[PDB]
């Protein structure tokens, strides 16, 4: 299967670059706010074309990256705290001869295999490393063994490292940062390209002027479209030279603000029916496209035969399915609007039983909800 | 010698706005607020409406952009323009609609333009002006009485499909009296009555309070918000039809609207540049200004006024913030920008208590041309 022709399954991406600058801003700013009456993650509504991981919806090495990526040219690229690789599998779309170093952690919790990159690509053919045979230990990136085992396959240098790792305290990104740099500087195969070497990586701009560690500068924060509204996540691209400041939340929050406020979500130019029916039946086993009355009257009736293991024990599973019928039916209901949070606030405000959704459903299924939601959106007129 | 008014058009600039249809649901969502304290003092609005003099409705407001589809189902053979000045907005009109005719009111006083100048500017003879109310009193073209409304077929026969109306009012019991008029109107005139209650009236509104009643029989349709209304307000545009009567639009609704369209969006520039139109600005605001406006230009300027102390120091105002214009660097013609331009401006306060009302928009004028000549 070509990888160019399955890039038309990713949507478009809306982010803004703040390049960092060594002189000082001296214009004394007013502040941005819009507080939206959201309850749900609608960052996932034009993400329906996946199902495992979907963090190539919001983050695009071309689209943020792609002149750094022309420049250097790498011919290999790595990928830390990746999960299923969706991120990484849009990147092998984008990028056709680049091969992939993948490294995540090794637990229960979430992915530590590219189930995606495997779904998206076919074949993991041009990942020449992914993690096969290592401990939890070389797997952690604020380990220093994951750093001396980079090595282990490719011998290309780590001209650009791909981090989407969520870390428990700044004090655990901290750990990574110090030690990508600590092997950038000693490994005898990177040492050659000096400081021309970058590690583009997520970042909760949580408190304000923090010292990146020694030797690492800041060159540009990306705030994505894609990231969850409620926080102040986003993407820094550092390097090594003169040490500068992370970005602050402040500027990330009038930046998250403007996105939301002023541009509207791209949805995919086309659209992968498998991976639809796949989060269809995710969310509600049975569900089939497209979503109509009819469809979703035989998932009313459906229920209605089954209650005419305890017998009162699966009236837990019958009240969840009632519940995604009702948000569907009420979306089926709704007029077709544009893809953007002022939108979404009157979906929700226009729902009666919306405090029951999210008591009923968990943070995976409300997920999945949107995911649905936002294919029956753009199924509209 | 000709004058075409499909080429005329190409002066005015292009509008941004947002439509807030009324719905008879009698239902609507809580929602959040959106809030940008853009720390301005001038009347930026005025920065894309270099291109015209006496009058410069039509940069904010456009029939063919707000209202099309509405032109284009009850197509008009005759506009009725009431409150309508120099007649800006009309003179638009007859460049987007070459074949309409109009019916044209202004209050008769010292006070404002009673007499379409813009639109003989723009058009060249107002020969489509069946009616300018000539020889009309003060009374007869108040829209607050009753004569006004009387006297208003005396030349055209045909139904007042589309009535605009610009006019600032005192109070909003002076806006209700017109209201109030042309529905009396709409529904005893014997030519009007014919149409029924498919008769539209799209007048200017201040949406002050909230929940306020329109008067009987008389329905909001539409409230349009205009990016070239001044920011501070809550100045809008309602397109009253016959009906069941509904509420005024709300200060509430428009502050959202009013900020979303400061913060998103860019003013248009013209794409064509009235030259003469530049110059009579340039020179009303300062005589003698010339264009184009460089180093050379404000040098000139400055040496003039070595050799009434009144007069020459609001001259320097006006040099020292055109200098700091042409210091300044490009950008894109919005709110954020501007607030950069009056944030690195340090006689700010001394600007705005040496000039007018008047003086600091036609300095907005002449800014806007300068900033859309850089680069
Ligand atoms: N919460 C959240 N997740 C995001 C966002 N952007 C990307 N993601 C990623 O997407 C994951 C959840 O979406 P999926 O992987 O598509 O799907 P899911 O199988 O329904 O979910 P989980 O069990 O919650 O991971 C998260 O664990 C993140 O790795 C975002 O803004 N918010
Ligand atoms: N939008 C807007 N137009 C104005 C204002 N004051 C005057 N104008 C119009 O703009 C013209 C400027 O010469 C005047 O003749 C009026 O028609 C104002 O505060 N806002
Ligand atoms: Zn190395
Ligand atoms: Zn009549």
């Amino acid at each position: 299967i070509d990888p160019t022709e399955q890039l038309a399954y990713f949507p478009k991406i809306t982010f803004e670059r703040l390049k960092n600058y060594d002189t000082s801003s001296n214009y004394a700013k007013g502040k941005l706010t819009r507080n939206y009456m959201i309850l749900l993650p609608w960052q996932h509504v034009n993400r329906y074309n996946f199902v495992f991981s979907s963090t190539g919806c919001k983050v695009s090495l071309k689209t943020c990256i792609g002149k750094l990526m022309k420049d250097l040219n790498p011919k290999v690229l790595y990928f830390i705290g990746e999960g299923a690789g969706n991120w990484m599998a849009r990147t092998a779309c984008e990028y056709p001869d680049i091969k992939f170093v993948y490294r995540s952690l090794k637990d229960d919790l979430d992915h530590h295999y590219p189930l995606e990159y495997q779904r998206v690509i076919g074949e993991l053919s041009r990942i020449i490393d992914s993690g096969e045979g290592l401990s939890m230990e070389t797997t952690d990136a604020t380990q220093k063994t994951h750093w001396d085992l980079i090595h282990r396959v490719s011998k290309d240098a780590l001209l650009i490292t791909l981090c989407d790792a969520e870390f428990k305290d700044r004090d655990d990104f901290f750990k990574m940062v110090i030690l990508w740099r600590k092997h950038v500087l000693s490994c005898r195969i990177c040492t050659t390209y000096g400081t021309d070497l970058y590690l583009f990586a997520k970042y909760h701009a949580k408190d304000c002027n923090v010292k990146l560690p020694f030797f690492v500068r800041s060159v540009a924060t990306f705030i994505m479209q894609g990231s969850k509204l409620s926080g102040s996540e986003c993407y820094i691209l550092l390097t090594l030279g003169h040490h500068n400041n992370l970005p602050c939340h402040g500027e990330i929050q009038n930046s998250k603000m403007k996105i939301a406020v002023c541009n509207d979500f791209y949805a995919a130019k086309k659209l992968d029916n498998k991976s639809i029916e796949a989060n269809c039946k995710s969310l509600l086993s049975g569900l089939r496209i497209p979503i109509n009355k009819k469809e979703l009257n035989r998932q009313r009736r459906l229920l209605t035969l089954q209650s005419n293991s305890k017998v009162i024990e699966s009236k837990w599973l019958t009240n969840k399915a009632n519940t995604i019928i009702d948000w569907l039916e009420h979306i089926l209901n709704s007029p077709k609007g544009e893809l953007n949070y002022d939108f979404f606030e009157a979906l929700e405000n226009t729902y009666p039983n919306m405090i029951k959704l999210i008591d009923n459903l968990g943070n995976a299924e409300i997920k999945k909800l949107i995911k649905v939601t936002g294919y029956m959106l753009v199924s509209k007129k």
